[PDB]
């Protein structure tokens, strides 16, 4: 029997790919999520993990008996190197356009963010993405019978996006939520509380927390799987249920408390 | 132990009032639904059953320890005498406005429908409603923390409306759906297939079936409780689960099949 993943697992430590629910499959690493949403008309790939994880994600798609060339759309949580890192490599293997919101596009085109990113100074360089479709803030990415809806989730980054869709096992159909990172982390310089440096940014982070808290949410997954206890719910170490309709609420409420603690830290220093 | 209700129960046969889920309570009869949605800021009453059921609904509210005078809004599924029959009586006891969609207002004001109602010729007279608020087709009725959303559901009548809201037991919160009647029943004269007599009516009935099928639906209740198997899910005869996320879909699909059978009957006669 396999050991499964730790919650402190390296971003590049391999994970056994596997079904999450229905036609939603996990194809990331122990430390970083990536999902494959499948149909007989083509698939949607969710995220690209790190710049080092591209070959793992492709091997994982194949391990499940799907072909990367059948992916017709790639979507992104947020424009940090640990989620966007292998996008260009994945676009080459799949031929699929990458969908992102307007505030993420320059970063995806440069392969590096600008000062609007809380983590600007600690960014790692990644390959520019050649073909990006700018998606509206509640736009829908459609491939055959698949429909993934964007939920704008700025705060951890300007371009952050959560995603929601329905997956079914027979007639038991569940609202999947891939909620973006909500951690109020930064480089050594950035101050969430300095509104004059980025007017409205922190308010929009608060708005994001409220929006994510309100989603219809049967099964939550997050870009860092440990942020939603993923490995306590699927795989060899699972001991809590996969489905928990309170998960988005609790995720957002925990992130609010942590955001407020970040504000207190900034006040003190 | 009480016997509970039959599925063929008389519209006026009394039912023991009881909790459905959380702050949603059943206060109707064995044959006809009525619901009370409660808060410490006031309540919302859903439906009025028959012209004979008013005293039962008031006694049932009191049986649960709520005061009719604390109801701040009354909402309606549809303008037939078996659901709207005690509205005026209930408005007097509660002081609450009644909310209905535009196509139901004349009927509520007359106490009788016109030929737009498939069942026009078999209507029974009821008391006119004095104070009606015309509600927009996706409007929300708000009382304190309560929020009931209207889902326009024409077909069985022009004014038909389904209702949805959230009820919680602790942190386990469920999307309640009071889906309107979807039966393609009529008096002896009406023909759903005679579009020239009512242009677009049947198409809108089909649109309603699709809309109801698509609702997020954890617990379904219907104006005739047997149409959703209510008494197989709550009360003394319960043997199936209260929560079934497939219920709206199955309800609407069964109604589509029955609508199509009505069309075949009309073709044959
Ligand atoms: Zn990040
Ligand atoms: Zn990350
Ligand atoms: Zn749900
Ligand atoms: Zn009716
Ligand atoms: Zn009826
Ligand atoms: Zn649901």
């Amino acid at each position: 029997a396999s050991r499964g993943c730790a919650d402190d697992a390296g971003w590049n430590d391999p994970a056994m790919p596997q079904k999450v629910y229905g036609n939603t499959w996990y194809v990331g690493t122990c430390g970083i999520s990536a999902l494959l949403v499948t149909s007989d008309a083509g698939h949607i790939l969710v995220d690209a993990a790190t710049p080092q994880a591209g070959p793992q994600i492709l091997a994982n798609i194949r391990a499940l008996g799907f072909r990367p060339e059948d992916v017709r759309a790639i979507v992104l949580s947020h424009e940090h190197f640990d989620h966007a890192g292998s996008l260009a490599e994945l676009q080459k293997a799949t031929g699929a356009p990458v969908y992102a919101r307007a505030p993420a596009i320059d970063t995806l085109k440069r392969g590096l963010p600008d000062r609007t990113d809380p983590q600007f100074e600690v960014a790692e360089p990644v390959a520019p993405v050649a073909n990006i479709v700018t998606l509206a803030d509640d736009g829908v990415v459609s491939v055959g019978p698949l429909a993934l809806t964007a939920v704008a989730s700025p705060g951890h980054t300007p371009g952050g996006t959560s995603w929601t869709w329905r997956s079914c096992e027979g007639d038991d159909c569940r609202q999947m939520v891939y909620a973006d990172s909500l951690t109020a982390i930064s480089d050594d310089v950035y101050r969430y509380s300095d509104d004059a440096a980025h007017p409205g940014y922190l308010a929009a982070f608060r708005n994001t927390l409220a929006r994510v808290a309100a989603l219809d949410c049967d099964i939550l997954v997050t870009p860092h799987p440990s942020a939603s206890g993923l490995w306590n719910r699927i795989g060899p170490r699972a001991a809590a249920p996969l489905m928990d309709t309170t998960a988005c609420r609790r995720y957002a409420q925990g992130a609010r408390q942590r955001l407020e603690k970040r504000l207190a830290e900034e006040a003190a220093a």
